[PDB]
């Protein structure tokens, strides 16, 4: 994991306690982030080129998944 | 149509009827995939290096685009 602000990169992962960190930011996640959802978020942001701290990326990921799942009652879609 | 399993490459394109083929997998896309969305998906999956049939790549693209649009 890079220090400072960095651009998204394919091998990136949230911290192992991501569910609890998302909850302390106001995001309840009924299941953990799926591999599909992570790959979708990384793909998008690596191309957008914006840079952020590891912390801010994780906050973006929590909310992106919260918003994505909201049409499905907080559930991810099956593979 | 490229045949067999293959890895992602810069020139890949989904079929020209991709939006309604994106429906047969459960993904409704109201608007067509942009070059930005396609290019982002190729770059990423090029890094993962995995191989798939054309059919499966298009399914992943649809789901990937569905999830991207639904966030915001």
């Amino acid at each position: 994991i890079p220090c400072g602000k960095f651009a998204m990169y394919p091998a990136w992962q949230p911290d192992a306690d991501f569910q609890r960190q998302a909850a302390l930011w106001g995001v309840a996640l009924r299941e953990p982030v799926t591999a599909e959802e992570l790959a979708a978020f990384i793909a998008y942001w690596q191309a957008e080129g914006k840079v952020f701290h590891h912390i801010q990326w994780q906050q973006k990921l929590a909310r992106s998944v919260q918003i994505s799942r909201s049409s499905n009652g907080g559930m991810p879609q099956r593979d």
